[PDB]
């Protein structure tokens, strides 16, 4: 397992325009395309990201393009975040992999707010990082997903993806 093929099973693949689980429009592998409510404004910015007039529709290859530029991405973001860097620096692989996938869904800035459960994973307190970390609307709102992702934390192992 590795980041590309969990994150592929947390999000799935579309290669229509759908709605996220917030109801903005998303296309391939967890790619947001903006958080306007029109479709029009949705299929202006994927044909800006394809670089042709996809018509709301788009190609394997291509979704699969828009996500090694999106990993790829969030592990630049931690890189450069203060927040986020020490706490990456100081994890094993396995759990790098689920600070990865956190970026991915909810933005740098998002995951950086979790000031008491970063500082519980950078001390190496899986228990009590995955108990903070469960309250948040993170947790309630995906819960099957925040569950994976927890246990990733909590056990440095990917048991929660096989
Ligand atoms: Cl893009
Ligand atoms: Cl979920």
């Amino acid at each position: 397992m590795n980041i590309f093929e969990m994150l592929r099973i947390d999000e799935g693949l579309r290669l229509k325009i759908y709605k996220d689980t917030e109801g903005y429009y998303t296309i391939g592998i967890g790619h947001l395309l903006t958080k306007s409510p029109s479709l029009n404004a949705a299929k202006s910015e994927l044909d800006k990201a394809i670089g042709r007039n996809t018509n709301g529709v788009i190609t394997k290859d291509e979704a699969e393009k828009l996500f090694n530029q999106d990993v790829d991405a969030a592990v630049r973001g931690i890189l450069r975040n203060a927040k986020l860097k020490p706490v990456y620096d100081s994890l094993d692989a396995v759990r790098r992999a689920a600070l990865i996938n956190m970026v991915f869904q909810m933005g740098e800035t998002g995951v950086a707010g979790f000031t008491n459960s970063l500082r519980m994973l950078q001390q190496k307190r899986w228990d009590e990082a995955s108990v903070n970390l469960a309250k948040s609307r993170w947790y309630n709102q995906t819960p099957n997903r925040a569950k994976r992702v927890i246990t990733t934390f909590r056990t440095g192992t990917w048991d929660a993806y096989k």
